[PDB]
């Protein structure tokens, strides 16, 4: 009844996946069906969407640097993950994960999200900061619900254009 | 709105709390008053409760050595926790940790548990193998809650007399 398995050295099984932990797949799960969400996400990479997550999000960065870019009380911001930092983020914070190295490696920890309690993705323009667009999903599989969600961002103009002052949001890279 | 504050470096925490990671203390919480109870447990530490928690544990053994009693299919059964290790553990499974090493540190993550869902903690008899005594709790402080639960159980001959084979549990160490 050990259902997730024995204990694994950490490490190892990074080291394994670093071919994983790259574009184009760039984060692999631990273990499958648990509650406990486990993550590992490697590098590089960059991108414009948000997260709102419901639920509270724990980071380890265990190699190499990272960054969030952040809406911390109206304003943009940034907290950065230095190799060895630990991070705890209370839910509904709105978060862009950079992770502009190679090689390194974040552990990051979440919560199935129960049936009814959905997440949100946002783009915000550059130019007035207003909100763009936000799609809200019932996330069950990251993996393959959202490359969908955010390829659908980028194809239209529509979407990406700013209800405030009409900037076309650039979509996939700032 | 960073409710848990900034990240900070983990390694350094964990040196800088070394006087609380022993006897008599053994560990310590990261954040307060967060879904995700994040832990840091050092040693050396024995015990003789195996613990019943209704949802999901993360381990992941930073230094030193460790490792868990459990009771896996009806059968006593050891899960190393080797320095470097990480392991999840399913909602329910007996589980009595072992920590021989002075020095060594354990990540341990946990959720809080919503009203009604209560925690076991229990006892087996050495000699028979039979459940001797299991008190359940609706566990909201385990630093202040649990350590008036154990003492109570070495006090009493009677919560520690097995029911099955009369042998009186040896109460605080094996
Ligand atoms: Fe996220
Ligand atoms: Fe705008
Ligand atoms: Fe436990
Ligand atoms: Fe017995």
């Amino acid at each position: 009844m050990l259902t997730y398995g024995a204990p694994f050295n950490f490490p190892r099984w990074i080291d394994e996946h670093a071919h994983l932990l790259k574009p184009p797949v760039g984060n692999r799960q631990v273990w499958q069906d648990s509650d406990f969400i486990v993550t590992v996400v490697g590098g590089p990479n960059h991108r414009t969407d948000y997260h709102d997550d419901p639920l509270e999000e724990f980071f380890y960065q265990l190699r190499g640097n990272a960054y969030l870019n952040l809406w911390v009380d109206g304003r943009r911001e940034r907290a950065d993950l230095k190799e060895g930092d630990i991070f705890l983020l209370p839910p509904h914070v709105r978060h862009s994960p950079q992770r502009p190295e190679a090689g390194s490696a974040c552990l990051v920890i979440e919560r199935q999200r129960p049936a009814g309690m959905l997440d949100g993705f946002e783009w915000y323009c550059d130019a007035c900061g207003h909100l763009v667009h936000r799609v809200e999903v019932q996330l069950k599989s990251p993996v393959t619900d959202l490359p969908p969600l955010f390829e659908s961002f980028y194809a239209s103009e529509d979407k990406r254009r700013c209800p405030h002052c009409g900037q076309v949001h650039p979509g996939r890279a700032a």
